[PDB]
């Protein structure tokens, strides 16, 4: 087994916690020896049989598995792994850039061009994961991350893929998945799983990126999954008075009830309001803005 049989308070000294999951906490941290700023995951390691507390021996090795293989700019970087007993903490490249949708709410234009920029950044790294047979099955936008805030125009950085698994081609994997909003209706009922998933996600962030309001959530859990299952949105003219067609096609084929007819990642990158080929196509896609007005009042509740 590849792993370090070394005390991780010798080479690293911690400091700061960032923010904390639930059955894991990650704390900044910096090497002793070369002083540069690196992020630290400790990931509590479970008991025996039905803890209540800790992630398994086998799932952990599982995330670790993944992220060895995903050498790529637009998704984070693991640096180190130690192990003790109690714990195993990851050392990843260090994020501190705030979301996404944190970065696009201090906008006070953002055009549905500049808002395009983005998009293509999360489609890049994700690219590069299903090229690898890799589905990160968790894509909201606290997952997409910032490297920097300062930038006219940031880095993107996809994390935590603790909820990310490498798809064979002949065996199936079905499970009961994440959030309530961003999830695909074959995850919702107990059915096979693929990569068609995470682009499902994708479309229900822009949806959410171009307007605010999300298109499955109602009011009680109940509503929300049905919403899914009946694949039910509304592009209500409050919202998307001046969004363009092509916005409104690059998302309405993403949220597809089959799997068959769903987007994959290559044709999400060439489709025209992500790569136009002419003018007549760039002229509507410059054109057009992003509803900023319900997009600050809709992510503001989120705090």
């Amino acid at each position: 087994e590849p792993f370090k049989q070394q005390k991780v308070e010798d080479f690293y000294d911690i400091g700061e916690e960032l923010g904390s999951g639930q059955f894991a906490i990650v704390k900044k941290c910096r090497e002793k020896s070369t002083g540069l700023e690196y992020a630290a995951k400790f990931i509590k390691k479970r008991q025996s049989r039905a803890s209540r507390r800790g992630v398994s021996r086998e799932e952990i090795e599982r995330e670790v598995s993944i992220l060895r293989q995903v050498l790529h700019h637009n998704v984070i970087t693991l640096h180190d792994v130690y192990e003790n007993r109690t714990d195993v903490v990851l050392i990843l490249e260090l994020v501190s850039g705030g979301e996404l949708f944190d970065f696009l709410a201090q906008k006070e234009s953002l055009s549905e061009e500049e808002a395009t920029s983005f998009i293509k950044q999360i489609l890049d790294g994700v690219n590069y994961l299903h090229t690898k047979k890799i589905a990160h099955f968790d894509l909201k936008p606290e997952n997409i991350m910032l490297l920097d805030k300062n930038i006219p125009i940031p880095h993107i950085k996809l994390i935590d893929f603790g909820l990310a698994h490498e798809i064979e081609d002949g065996v199936e994997f079905k499970n009961i998945f994440g959030t309530p909003e961003f999830v695909a209706p074959e995850i919702v009922n107990y059915e096979p799983l693929g990569l068609e998933a995470d682009m499902w996600s994708i479309g229900v962030i822009t949806y959410i990126l171009l307007s605010g309001a999300s298109p499955f959530l109602g009011d009680t859990k109940q509503e929300t999954l049905a919403n899914i299952t009946a694949v039910s949105y509304d592009f209500d003219e409050e919202f998307f008075s001046q969004t363009s067609e092509l916005a409104k096609d690059f998302i309405r084929k993403l949220l597809v009830k089959e799997t068959r007819k769903r987007l994959t990642i290559q044709e999400a990158l060439r489709h025209p309001w992500i790569t136009p080929v002419d003018n007549q196509q760039a002229m509507v896609r410059r054109e057009s803005v992003v509803n900023l007005e319900n997009f600050r009042k809709q992510y503001v509740r989120r705090r």
